[PDB]
């Protein structure tokens, strides 16, 4: 069972993304206020607040696990990177012909992945701040980022159907995943890094192999746009969220769907397993964060507060706290 603590109104202007660091002590809030701000999950003081974009910030992360640093990507031709410890302005990656969307971190805390509206993606360095390669495969808009663990590979999905399995060594394209039949959403590793799951608006969430890169599976279920999909942190199970409004929940093994999540009166945005693996969290577009049981399907918790759409709901990686980003440019911790 989860509750409010009180209320965070994080911005007045509209907010980009939500991200916590490894413990849950610390996450970072982006939005439309050319801003990064630094907040603590048990004190709620805004730690440090990250000027210098010339525009929107939209994609961050933490370096989890270490947490030690910032990367920032926003709508011009830029990526910053900072330090948690201290707000000041550290690397400069200058070079995306586009808006800069989408970008995750390496093991080892390696380098930055910037994936772009620009068509493309770049390998940038920091200990040094190079570019170091530009990955060109695909036709469209990367949105989606994912690395495997030992980083030797970088998949990325884009707006063009297609899944491009880059690696992280060479700068080539390992394989490139095709079958999808409209804009894929999301697409992330498994525990084994064996399999690919991806998900896209054609009403489809297909399941390939990481070695090949042949499609294993073609998920069937949902009657509209998928809007997330996601193992869990043993990848025995599988869940995916679409726009259909309703949840899915498959096997790995089987791939036999084992249960619905239903309850909503709107889009589904956001899908998320506990560390643990036995319940499961939905933000969406209706009122709602909410909460499941992966192997009932019922609804264990509905908790409000919010004034409209959720657009991010995450764990902390011991199930401890829960946040929420909505678009009334609040963010709200759950214990």
């Amino acid at each position: 069972t989860f509750y409010l603590f009180k209320v965070l109104k994080a911005h007045i202007l509209p907010l980009t993304n939500v991200a916590l660091n490894k413990s849950g002590s610390c996450f970072i809030t982006g939005s439309y206020d050319r801003t990064c701000k630094l907040w603590d999950t048990a004190s709620g003081e805004e730690l440090n607040t990250l000027e210098g974009h010339r525009n929107v910030v939209y994609a961050i992360a933490f370096n989890n696990p270490y947490g030690d640093k910032i990367a920032t990507g926003s709508f011009d031709k830029t990526c910053k990177l900072w330090s948690v410890e201290t707000g000041k302005c550290y690397h400069t990656f200058r070079g995306h012909t586009a808006e800069i969307v989408c970008l995750s971190f390496n093991p080892q805390s390696t380098l930055v992945a910037t994936g772009s509206m620009d068509t493309t993606a770049k390998l940038w360095d920091i200990q040094n701040g190079e570019e170091v390669y530009t990955l060109r495969g695909h036709s469209a808009e990367i949105i989606s980022l994912s690395f495997n663990t030992s980083g030797d590979r970088i998949i990325t999905g884009s707006f063009d159907h297609t899944v491009v399995v880059w690696d992280a060594d060479t700068g080539r394209k390992v394989n490139i995943l095709i079958g999808h039949c409209a804009e894929i959403s999301s697409a992330s590793f498994n525990w084994d890094c064996s399999l690919i799951l991806t998900g896209s608006m054609d009403k489809t969430c297909k399941l390939w192999d990481a070695t090949n890169g042949k499609c294993v599976a073609t998920l069937t279920g949902h009657d509209d746009e998928i809007l997330d999909s996601c193992f869990d942190y043993t990848g025995k199970l599988i869940a995916t969220a679409s726009a259909d409004g309703t949840a899915r929940i498959f096997s790995a093994a089987t791939r036999k769907c084992i249960a619905k999540l239903e309850g909503h009166e709107g889009e589904i945005s956001k899908i998320s397993f506990n560390p643990q693996g036995n319940h499961l969290l939905t933000g969406s577009s209706d009122k709602t964060a909410r909460i499941w049981d992966a192997q009932t399907g019922q609804c264990l918790q509905v908790l409000e507060g919010h004034t409209d759409e959720i657009f991010s709901c995450a764990f902390n990686y011991k199930g401890n706290i829960v946040i929420t980003g909505s678009k009334d440019n609040t963010c709200r911790i759950w214990r």
